[PDB]
C-alpha cells in the first residue's frame, strides 16, 4: 500500500516525496527547466535552483539575494574540486551519498562551503571512524 | 542516525527527499522562485513549473512543449474545482492528501483531469469502500 493515515489524519504517500525527487534527477539528467550553470573550475553543472537552495546554505543565500536571484551561471570558489561537487549535486538529486576514501576530504571540504549540514556531520562522523 | 547502507553500497539519507520537499513547499509558502500561476476559475495559485510536472502528467506535457514551456500563466478547464485543485496542489508539496467526504468527487475529478495516478487510485479504493 502506498498511503498510510498520517498523525494529522490526512492520508499520506509513503514514496511521494522520493518520486517527486527521481523526476526532479530525470529533468536534470534531460536538461528540462535547468534554470542554472554551476561552474566549479572548468566544469560546469546544470541545475534548477529551486533544488540548489532546498539542499544547501550558500545556495539557498544566493538565490534569496535580489541581486543574485537573477544569475543563470554561478562561479564556485576554484578550489573547489569538480568531482566532490559532482557527488553534493548527485546526492541533492538522489538523496544518495558517494563517499569513498578517495574523496571524503573533498566531499566534506564541499559540503562545509555549500553548507550542507548534514553531509559534513557525516563526513566528520566517517573520518572519526578511522582516527 | 539520518542514514544508512542503501542496497547500491552508497550511504542514503533516509529523511532527504521529505526535507527537500519540505523545504520547496516553504519556497512556495514565501512565493520564492515560483514561476507559473495556474488559474482556476478566478482562483490563482502559484508554484514551480517542476514541482507540478513530476507530479501530473498534465503538467508535464504541458511545460516540456515548446510553446507552452514558456507560459507563466496556465488556465485550467473552467469546470475544475478550486478547492479540489487547491488540495491537489498541497498533495504535490506535501504527500499529504486531505480527502474528506465532501471533496473526494472534485478531488477526483481534478486529479483525473490533472493526471495523478496514484491519487485517481487511491480516490476510486475510497469510493469503493462505502458502495
Ligand atoms: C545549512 N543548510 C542545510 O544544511 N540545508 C539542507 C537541509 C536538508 C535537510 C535538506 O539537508 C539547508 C537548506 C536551506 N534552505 C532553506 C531553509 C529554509 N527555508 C527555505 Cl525556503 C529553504 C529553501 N529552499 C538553507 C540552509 C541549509
Ligand atoms: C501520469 N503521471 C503521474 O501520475 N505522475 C505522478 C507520479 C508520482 C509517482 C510522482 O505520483 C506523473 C509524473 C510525470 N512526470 C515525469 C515523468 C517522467 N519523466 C519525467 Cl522527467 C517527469 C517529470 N517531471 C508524468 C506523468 C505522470
Amino acid at each position: 500500500n502506498l498511503y498510510f493515515q498520517g498523525a494529522d489524519s490526512c492520508i499520506q504517500f509513503t514514496r511521494h516525496a522520493s518520486d517527486v525527487l527521481l523526476n526532479l534527477n530525470r529533468l536534470r539528467s534531460r536538461d528540462i527547466l535547468t534554470d542554472v550553470v554551476i561552474v566549479v573550475s572548468r566544469e560546469q553543472f546544470r541545475a534548477h535552483k529551486t533544488v540548489l537552495m532546498a539542499c544547501s546554505g550558500l545556495f539557498y543565500s544566493i538565490f534569496t539575494d535580489q541581486l543574485k536571484c537573477n544569475l543563470s551561471v554561478i562561479n564556485l570558489d576554484p578550489e573547489i574540486n569538480p568531482e566532490g561537487f559532482c557527488i553534493l549535486l548527485d546526492f541533492m538529486y538522489t538523496s544518495r551519498l558517494n563517499l569513498r576514501e578517495g574523496n571524503i576530504m573533498a566531499v566534506m571540504a564541499t559540503a562545509m562551503y555549500l553548507q550542507m549540514e548534514h553531509v559534513v556531520d557525516t563526513c566528520r562522523k566517517f573520518i572519526k571512524a578511522s582516527e
